[PDB]
């Protein structure tokens, strides 16, 4: 298990034009397009993310091409964030690896907002870290995806995801 196979577990894979749990048009893993209603505007996204006329189309390899870029751009997104940073590098690689996952679900702001769990996690107390993770509209709208992710930071092991 790697970032890689666990976002790839939580996002799934889709190569035409679909809407993810908050109803935004997304196409790949997990690749958001953008939050306008507007099916053309997120065509147009996605042709731009491409560079070709896809028509709300593509395939495997332009996909991973976008997750992989996504998964750079959260890490490098973390380094950037004074919030961020002094927690990731004081976490070992699995607990990096669920935080990494929040920032690509929810964005560099949304997780450096979590002052409280962040706090937590930096001064290892997990259970309580857990359970302060699990109060949040996060956990209430993708509990499942939720609790594997607070799993890997009470654990610091793959538990979560083995055997999916
Ligand atoms: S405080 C984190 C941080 C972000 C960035 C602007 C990339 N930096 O140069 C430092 C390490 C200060
Ligand atoms: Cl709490
Ligand atoms: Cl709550
Ligand atoms: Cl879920």
């Amino acid at each position: 298990m790697n970032i890689f196979e666990m976002l790839r577990i939580d996002e799934g894979l889709r190569l035409k034009i679909y809407k993810d749990t908050e109803g935004y048009y997304t196409i790949g893993i997990g690749h958001l397009l953008t939050k306008s209603p507007s099916l053309n505007a997120a065509k147009s996204e996605l042709d731009k993310a491409i560079g070709r006329n896809t028509n709300g189309v593509i395939t495997k390899d332009e996909a991973e091409k976008l997750f992989n870029q996504d998964v750079d751009a959260a890490v490098r997104g973390i380094l950037r964030n004074c919030k961020l940073k002094p927690v990731y590098d004081s976490l070992d690689a699995v607990r990096r690896a669920a935080l990494i996952n929040m920032v690509f679900q929810m964005g560099e702001t949304g997780v450096a907002g979590f002052t409280n769990s962040l706090r937590m996690l930096q001064q290892k107390r997990w259970d309580e870290a857990a359970v302060n993770l699990a109060k949040s509209r996060w956990y209430n709208q993708t509990p499942n995806r939720a609790k594997r992710v607070i799993t890997t930071f009470r654990t610091g092991t793959w538990d979560a995801y083995k055997n999916l």
